């Protein structure tokens, strides 16, 4: 066993103990384990939870923890989906943390939220293409978890449909996942200068980063919504122009600072015959009018694809249809 026995009980550092469980999957998420709270039963299927563990000196793991302490309390969660009046927040849930001792070496431990399959794997079953009720419902959810995380001092950089979980008991629910390169860009109120973080660097996923990342500047909440912009359109066509060139970054970038300048090109190039979505449009054309250090504006943003529903007949019942 590389690291937990399954049935060992672990306690975190405020004493909460759990169990462990199966490995679950092997994806590239790192060491990840079922887990359940301590009992007499063995750890089944039925898990509602994830022990997820890495070596101490991993930095990335000490980031993401750190973003779970401060942004994903259970209650802070609970408090914010009360106040906005939302049905749910796709910020998983953290449960506990603490050190594991294995031959000599120690971990660092965290207990999540148990998720089921990501979007990728329902996105490729359905022949790379999501409706424009689909797209337009993860959209404002994403909008809704964007929200949550830029007023929490943070900006995740790397959206995507590997990087939506889907809830192992609702399939309506979507999961904004891996803060590893998750970003501080306000700590303390104070927003972070335009320039390189000396520290790290959070070039995210070429196809769908944003054009600040390719400029090697921090991220900030325009290039978080930038990015969504390309998930939808990829998500809608199974495609985007600078598809075939991912492997050159300069490419990448010129293509995408062309297209900000004439979205409507965009727009053609991506949607054949004239039949874009106007929303899609709408939206790439508001978050183009954002500065570097500009708060958006999430609900105007959120009414751009309610605008979107209404015109395919529908109206915002949080429902995915995957
Ligand atoms: N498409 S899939 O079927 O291969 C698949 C992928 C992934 C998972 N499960 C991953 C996680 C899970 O169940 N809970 C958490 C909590 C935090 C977290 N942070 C990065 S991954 C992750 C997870 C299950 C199935
Ligand atoms: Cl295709």
């Amino acid at each position: 066993a590389e690291q937990f026995a399954v049935g060992e009980i672990i306690t975190d550092m405020a004493a909460a103990a759990w169990k462990v469980g199966l490995p679950i999957g092997q994806g590239g998420f790192g060491c990840i384990y079922l887990a359940d709270m301590n009992s007499s039963e063995s750890v089944g299927s039925d898990a509602p939870c994830v022990v997820k563990v890495e070596p101490s000196d991993n930095g990335p793991l000490f980031t993401e923890l750190k973003f779970y302490q401060r942004a994903a309390k259970p209650e802070q969660i609970q408090k914010w989906i009360r106040t906005r009046k939302l049905k749910y927040l796709g910020v998983p849930k953290y449960w506990g943390s603490g050190l594991h001792d294995k031959n000599g070496k120690s971990y660092r431990f965290m207990i999540m939220d148990r998720f089921g399959s990501d979007l990728q794997k329902i996105y490729e079953a359905n022949a790379k293409r999501f409706s424009r009720k689909t797209v337009l419902q993860l959209s404002l959810r994403i909008l809704d978890i964007l929200e949550y995380i830029h007023e929490h001092e943070y900006v995740h950089g790397d959206i995507k449909a590997s990087n939506l979980l889907l809830n192992y008991k609702n399939p309506d629910q979507v999961y904004l996942v891996d803060y590893g390169l998750a970003y501080r860009y306000c700590p303390e109120g104070v927003h972070k200068a335009y320039a390189a973080d000396p520290k790290r660097c959070h070039d995210g996923t070429i196809e769908f980063t944003s054009i600040d990342a390719h400029n090697g500047v921090a991220p900030s909440r325009r290039g978080d919504l930038e990015i969504l912009g390309y998930c939808m359109i990829q998500w809608l066509t199974g495609h985007l122009p600078w598809e075939d060139n991912l492997k050159d970054p300069k490419y990448v970038r010129d293509s995408k600072i062309r297209y900000r300048e004439n979205i409507a090109s965009l727009m053609d190039k991506c949607f054949p015959a004239a039949n874009a979505p106007g929303e899609i449009a709408k939206y790439m054309e508001t978050v183009k009018l954002l500065d570097y250090t500009e708060k958006p504006l999430y609900e105007n943003l959120r009414d751009i694809l309610l605008q979107g529903l209404k015109a395919i007949g529908s109206k915002d019942d949080g429902k995915l249809d995957l």
